[PDB]
């Protein structure tokens, strides 16, 4: 069966790193029948994003790519 849901019904904001503390990823063949990345905001909420949105690609390629530079 499936793991979990994934929000279902997404959000229209552009949030940035600036809220975001943590970030999960669903996709529609792990658990979903949709896909929806979830942004944890600094506010403890978690941001149902769009994976149609550019703001969305951006810091998830960014939480994708936590190098250890510093």
């Amino acid at each position: 069966a499936s793991n979990f849901d994934c929000c279902l019904g997404y959000t229209d904001r552009i949030l940035h790193p600036k809220f975001i503390v943590g970030f999960t990823r669903q996709l529609a063949n792990e658990g979903c029948d949709i896909n929806a990345i979830i942004f944890h905001t600094k506010k403890k909420l978690s941001v149902c994003a769009n994976p149609k949105q550019t703001w969305v690609k951006y810091i998830v390629r960014l939480l994708s790519k936590k190098v250890k530079n510093m």
